[PDB]
């Protein structure tokens, strides 16, 4: 959770809320349920955060939409 918290907190998202950490923990679990490693799942979240930074949509809603796409497509990495 350290890497995800660091990219979030150093890129103008503000503090990582307890809710959002819970949400990302659950996302890691959900990617694991379709065969991603913990590490690969973490990498996916980092990438979605990078995409949100570049689009200037630095919020969980935007990141969640990205991750839902990837999860249904079955993207492990
Ligand atoms: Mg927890």
């Amino acid at each position: 959770s350290n890497a995800i918290r660091s990219i979030w907190e150093n890129n103008g998202f503000g503090l990582m809320s307890s809710k959002t950490m819970t949400d990302f923990d659950y996302w890691i679990s959900d990617f694991e349920k379709i065969g991603a490693s913990q590490k690969e799942a973490e990498q996916l979240i980092v990438k979605a955060i990078e995409i949100a930074i570049d689009a200037n949509a630095r919020n969980y809603n935007y990141i969640n939409a990205i991750l839902k796409d990837w999860e249904q497509r079955g993207f492990k990495s």
